[PDB]
C-alpha cells in the first residue's frame, strides 16, 4: 500500500486502540478508487480470533444508510414516493395525529419526535401497531428533527411494501447482490458464525438482541471489504449498472432539511466540504446529547453536492462503526470496532486521516 496511507492509518488508528481498549479493529481507506486494509487485534478475546478482512462486524446505526439507499431504489421504481401519506401504506393507523405526516417525515426524523428507540415490549406487528397509534406528537410534522430508529425504521418496513418482498429479501436481492456485497447480513448464517466478533460490552462478549424494526434501523453486519465497496458505490454512483439503484443512491445523498451546519439525506447526513472535526460533531449524531433541532426545509432538495463530507455514525451495545466519504475527492474511510466507543473519537480520527490524504 502506498506509505503516506500506511502511516497516517497507524500513526491515528494505534493510539486510539489504546486508548479507547478497543479489542479489535478494522478500517478501510478508499483512496481515488481503491481500497486499502487494516486490522488489529481481536474479533474473539477468549478464542484468540485475529481480526481479519473477512471479519463481521454490527454496523449498528450505519444499517441506516442501506435502509436509506433501499428506500431511494423503490422511489426510483416508482414503488413508493416520498410525498406519499404514511396511511398510504398502513391505512390501520387512524388516530389523527398521522394526518400530514409522509414518507419524507419518517425517512429523515421529522415527524414529530417519534420516539429514539421501540420498547423491548413491542414485538409484533400488532405491537407495533399500537405502539404508533399511541404515540402523541410533541410538533408539527416538518419542524424539528430529533433522531429515531422508530422513524427510520418505519420508513424501511413501509418502503418495501409494495415490492411484496420481506425487507430482508428487498435489500439482499436489490442492493447487496447488486453492489456485490457477499459477505453483508441482516441475520448472519451458521457458516459464517466463524467469522463474526464478538462486541465487548463492560468486558462481557455480547451480540445485538432481536428487537421491533432491527433490520430497518441497526440490523445489519459486513465485513471491512464489503463496506469499502459500500462507500465506493456511494462516492460513485454512476458507476452502477442498476439504474434503479444508481439513482436510489443519489435520492438518499439529496439534501432535504438543514440544521446548523448539517444536512439530512435518506442515512446518510451531510456537510460541506471544508469542515473541520469541532463543527462535525457539533453537527451531528456524533454528539454525546440527544437533541431536538430545529429545521429548514430545503425546498426542492439539493441533488447530491460533492464537495461534502458524508457520514454515518454506529453503534450496538459491544461494537461502534463509522463511515465518512468526501465524493469530490474520491476519498472514503470505514471504521469498524468491537467496542462501542465515544463518536467524536471516531471522527477526529477519521478526520485526521482523510485530512492528510486529501
Ligand atoms: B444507532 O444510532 O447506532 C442506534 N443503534 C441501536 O439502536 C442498536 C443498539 C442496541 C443497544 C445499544 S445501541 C442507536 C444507538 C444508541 C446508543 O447510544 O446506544 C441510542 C439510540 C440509537
Ligand atoms: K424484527
Amino acid at each position: 500500500a502506498p506509505q503516506q496511507i500506511n502511516d497516517i492509518v497507524h500513526r491515528t488508528i494505534t493510539p486510539l486502540i489504546e486508548q479507547q481498549k478497543i479489542p479489535g479493529m478494522a478500517v478501510a481507506v478508499i483512496y481515488q478508487g481503491k481500497p486499502y486494509y487494516f486490522t488489529w487485534g481481536y474479533a474473539d478475546i477468549a478464542k484468540k480470533q485475529p481480526v481479519t478482512q473477512q471479519t463481521l462486524f454490527e454496523l449498528g446505526s450505519v444499517s441506516k444508510t442501506f435502509t436509506g439507499v433501499l428506500g431511494g431504489d423503490a422511489i426510483a421504481r416508482g414503488e413508493i414516493k416520498l410525498s406519499d401519506p404514511t396511511t398510504k401504506y398502513w391505512p390501520e393507523l387512524t388516530a389523527k395525529q398521522w394526518n400530514g405526516i409522509t414518507l419524507l417525515h419518517l425517512a429523515t426524523y421529522t415527524a414529530g419526535g417519534l420516539p429514539l428507540q421501540v420498547p423491548d415490549e413491542v414485538k409484533s406487528s400488532s405491537d407495533l401497531l399500537r405502539f404508533y397509534q399511541n404515540w402523541q406528537p410533541a410538533w408539527a410534522p416538518g419542524t424539528q428533527r430529533l433522531y429515531a430508529n422508530s422513524s427510520i425504521g418505519l420508513f424501511g418496513a413501509l418502503a418495501v411494501k409494495p415490492s411484496g418482498l420481506s425487507f430482508e429479501q428487498a435489500m439482499q436481492t436489490r442492493v447487496f447482490q447488486p453492489l456485490k456485497l457477499n459477505h453483508t447480513w441482516i441475520n448472519v448464517p451458521p457458516a459464517e458464525e466463524k467469522n463474526y466478533a464478538w462486541g465487548y460490552r463492560e468486558g462481557k462478549a455480547v451480540h445485538v438482541s432481536p428487537g421491533a424494526l432491527d433490520a430497518e434501523a441497526y440490523g445489519v453486519k459486513s465485513t471491512i471489504e464489503d463496506m469499502a465497496r459500500w462507500v465506493q458505490s456511494n462516492l460513485k454512483p454512476l458507476d452502477i449498472n442498476e439504474k434503479t439503484l444508481q439513482q436510489g443512491i443519489q435520492l438518499a445523498q439529496s439534501r432535504y432539511w438543514q440544521t446548523g451546519d448539517m444536512y439530512q439525506g435518506l442515512g446518510w447526513e451531510m456537510l460541506d466540504w471544508p469542515v473541520n472535526p469541532d463543527s462535525i460533531i457539533n453537527g451531528s449524531d456524533a454528539k454525546i446529547a440527544l437533541a431536538a433541532r430545529p429545521v429548514k426545509a430545503i425546498t426542492p432538495p439539493t441533488p447530491a453536492v460533492r464537495a461534502s463530507w458524508v457520514h454515518k455514525t454506529g453503534a450496538t451495545g459491544g461494537f461502534g462503526s463509522y463511515v465518512a466519504f468526501i465524493p469530490e475527492k474520491e476519498l472514503g474511510i470505514v471504521m469498524l470496532a468491537n467496542k462501542n466507543y465515544p463518536n467524536p473519537a471516531r471522527v477526529d480520527a477519521a478526520w485526521q486521516i482523510l485530512n492528510a490524504l486529501q
